[PDB]
C-alpha cells in the first residue's frame, strides 16, 4: 500500500521516516519529481534524464552571443 | 508542524487545502517548502526566500571576458 499524498520514493518505495532515519534526504527535481537522495543518485550514473516524466535534469550553463 | 508535514508556514494551510483549491507545493532552490501563492506574494516584493533570504531571482545576464 502506497497512499495517495504521501511522500516517498517511487524507486526504493521507501517512506518519509524511512528515508530520513537512514540518513537520506527527500529531493527534487526542477519538474517537480519527488525521489530519495540516494535513488536519484544512482539512477544518474546510468541517465542524465527524470526517472519519473523522463525530461532532461542537466543543464550546461553556457549560450550564443551575437556581436 | 511535525517532520515530514507538507504545509505552508506563511499560510499554514495543510496539504489538503493547498493542492485542492488549485494552489500547489513549491520549493525554492535551496530546499524550503511554501504554497505557490504565499511564495509568488512574497517574491513581489523581495528577492530572497523567505524562510533562508537565500536570494531566489537569477540575473539571466553576466559579464563577458574578451
Ligand atoms: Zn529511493
Ligand atoms: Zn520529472
Ligand atoms: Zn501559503
Ligand atoms: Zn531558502
Amino acid at each position: 500500500l502506497r497512499p495517495s499524498g504521501t511522500v516517498s520514493c517511487p524507486i526504493c518505495m521507501d517512506g518519509y521516516s524511512e528515508i530520513v532515519q537512514n540518513g537520506r534526504l527527500i529531493v527534487s527535481t526542477e519538474c517537480g519529481h519527488v525521489f530519495c537522495s540516494q535513488c536519484l543518485r544512482d539512477s544518474l550514473k546510468n541517465a542524465n534524464t527524470c526517472p519519473t516524466c523522463r525530461k532532461k535534469i542537466n543543464h550546461k550553463r553556457y549560450h550564443p552571443i551575437y556581436i
